[PDB]
């Protein structure tokens, strides 16, 4: 069918995004006549070939006062879904940055099926790349019109979902030495809901649908982002298929998992951190919020699970700085 090759250019027009012109602000609520803050943020190019863009979040409060660390955010989307435009990520960043007192890098990734895996993987090592050059060529003065001090001694990988995979890939290539960026040092990691996969299923993938979230539907993402002919096992997608790297050479830094307890990944979330602590010399938080499905921290902000995640992230952080 013709309607075929249209669906096609639907989801490539839904998460293409939009290019900030300038800098720009907004007001952002605090955590309990509401108190507010001021987040100043612009879209930047970070690789010119592929016309791959992030954006930078700079609360205007903390970066008065002291040298800001860096949370750099992947979205989620199952690798197929989503821009740091969006609304609902761009929500999440403007909280983010706010509540942990960060800069935070909000940058976009190639999505499937047009660029499979490991085509994401190849564009968050291009960020920390990119990252590495501002650090070292005072390119930090120029991302807003004022100056900006940051701390590229306490930088941290947020993860949510796909990005969460997406953040233990980094966390694989650092750990394991395979690539260095001094002054840049990524400190910590955190996965919410990791888009983890496997052949075999999970007791609570096996479970009933949630309101969003099916097996088929993640089962769908995995078949549609993994390279033609690879199953579940893959690498990729199983942090321990059978070409798993050995984590257990590597040193992996300190990772704090987090998951909700209704969620369909929070089997193989849990048998992730807890095949990490089993391992030595590994420092793996692993937090259930009861009750909860994928994505509340982000799906509901201002709810009271989501200002729990974000302070459970800034303890991590202030842990480990
Ligand atoms: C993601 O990024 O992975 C999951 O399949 C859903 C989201 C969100």
């Amino acid at each position: 069918p013709q309607v075929a090759e249209d669906c096609m250019g639907l989801l490539q027009l839904l998460s293409n995004g939009t290019v900030l012109r300038s800098e720009s602000i907004d007001l952002i609520t605090q955590q309990i006549f509401k108190n507010n803050q001021t987040v100043l943020f612009k879209d930047s190019i970070y690789h010119k070939p592929n016309n791959l863009h992030l954006r930078l979040y700079k609360p205007i409060s903390a970066s008065n006062r002291t040298a800001l660390p860096v949370v750099v955010f992947f979205h989620g989307g199952g690798f197929c879904f989503g821009s740091r435009s969006w609304p609902h990520f761009h929500n999440f960043c403007l909280t983010l940055a706010s509540s942990l007192n960060a800069l935070v890098v909000s940058p976009d990734y190639r999505l499937a099926p047009e660029h499979r895996l490991p085509a994401a993987f190849e564009d968050a090592e291009a960020v920390l790349t990119w990252l590495w050059d501002q650090a070292v060529s005072d390119g930090v003065n120029h991302w807003f019109e004022d100056g900006t001090d940051v701390d590229f001694d306490r930088v941290f990988v947020v993860g949510d979902s796909s990005g969460g995979n997406i953040a233990h890939q980094l966390a694989v290539r650092f750990g394991s030495g395979s690539i260095e960026l001094t002054p840049v040092r990524v400190r910590g990691y955190v996965l919410m809901g990791p888009f983890f996969g496997g052949e075999e299923r999970t007791n609570s993938e096996n479970g009933p649908s949630e309101a969003l979230l099916s097996l088929d539907l993640l089962d769908k993402f995995w078949r549609l982002s993994l390279p033609n002919g690879a199953t579940r096992d893959h690498h990729m997608a199983n942090p321990f298929g059978p070409t798993s790297p050995t984590l257990e050479s590597i040193s992996l830094e300190p990772m704090l998992v987090i998951v909700g307890g209704s969620e369909l990944l929070r089997d193989r979330a849990k048998e992730y951190a807890y095949k990490l602590k089993k391992m030595g010399g590994k420092r793996v938080d692993y937090i259930e919020f009861e009750n909860k499905e994928h994505g509340f921290y982000s799906n509901y902000p201002s709810s009271e699970a989501a200002e729990q995640v974000l302070r459970i992230i800034g303890d991590f952080m202030n842990n480990l700085s």
